[PDB]
């Protein structure tokens, strides 16, 4: 079984398998922590989801604080649910921080070698993929819910990457919390997107007739390992958003009022 890579600590899930991998701050937040009520309670870092503005600023504020990360280098992105993958650094420092509109324009995946930004994505279900090329200072995140994945998102970033002399090899990838499939059942429009960039069989269970519980994390990494990614430099999560209720905000779970996770990664 993949050892759980997040460890909770103080509110936050740290990525605890890259510690030793290079000087960085990486994890995934919890619904602990914030200043939000409701059905934003208490972490509410999502900007666009009817939320208060001022609870969510001040859980920026206080994530900024935690991370040791200041807002103004803090790149956010409109993800908009398909595989853009964009390069950001020093002129993106800001990008969304306090207006989703200002984020990266319909973009689900950033990545940069520059030390002082905070790279964030939002979550509330869908897959976080997080990467880094130790060797060569490179880290990034993706979104990648059914549409990403299936649009092969991960392999999108892994081709920018390869462009900028990154080996396959010597990319480490994380996956982290997102709807399992314990939760999560799909129909035959997902599975056969699925089949169609997938060699082999996608894990899923029928439940009903056009109806199958599947697993984006591992579509995930075996698209990662498809695409060129050592196995033993894949790293994922087992927890589950909708399953655990007082950890994280869950779309489906939740019935489309919720607030929102993110992922981040950063150099120290
Ligand atoms: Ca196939
Ligand atoms: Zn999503
Ligand atoms: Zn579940």
């Amino acid at each position: 079984a993949m050892r759980e890579p997040f460890k909770y600590v103080d509110g936050i899930l740290y990525l605890q398998a890259w510690k030793e991998l290079g000087n960085i701050t990486a994890g995934f937040t919890t619904k602990d922590g914030g200043i939000s009520t409701g059905s934003f309670h208490a972490m509410n870092l999502g900007l666009h989801v009817n939320d208060i503005v001022e609870n969510v600023h001040e859980n920026r504020r206080i994530l900024a604080n935690k991370l040791q990360k200041p807002l103004e280098n803090w790149i956010c992105s409109e993800q908009v649910h398909a595989h853009h993958v964009e390069k950001v650094g020093q002129q993106e420092k800001g990008s969304g921080v306090y207006s989703y509109e200002d984020g990266i324009s319909k973009t689900d995946g950033i990545y940069t070698s520059n030390e002082d930004v905070l790279l964030t994505s939002c979550y509330a279900d869908c897959v976080p993929l997080y990467f880094y090329a130790p060797s060569h200072g490179m880290i990034g995140l993706a979104h990648a819910g059914w549409k990403g994945t299936v649009q092969e998102i991960a392999k999108e970033m892994i081709q920018k990457w390869n462009a900028e002399g990154i080996s396959s090899d010597e990319i480490h990838v994380a996956i982290g919390p997102s709807i399992g499939s314990c939760c999560y059942v799909v129909d035959d429009r997902v599975l056969t997107a699925a089949q169609e960039v997938v060699s082999g069989a996608v894990p899923h269970q029928k439940i009903s007739d056009g109806q199958y519980a599947i697993n984006l994390k591992e579509i995930n990494r075996i698209l990662c390992v498809q695409a060129g990614i050592k196995e033993e430099h894949i790293v994922m999560s087992s927890l589950c958003t909708s399953c655990e209720e007082q950890l994280f905000f869950s779309h489906r779970r939740d019935q489309g009022k919720t607030g929102r996770m993110l992922s981040f990664i950063g150099f120290k």
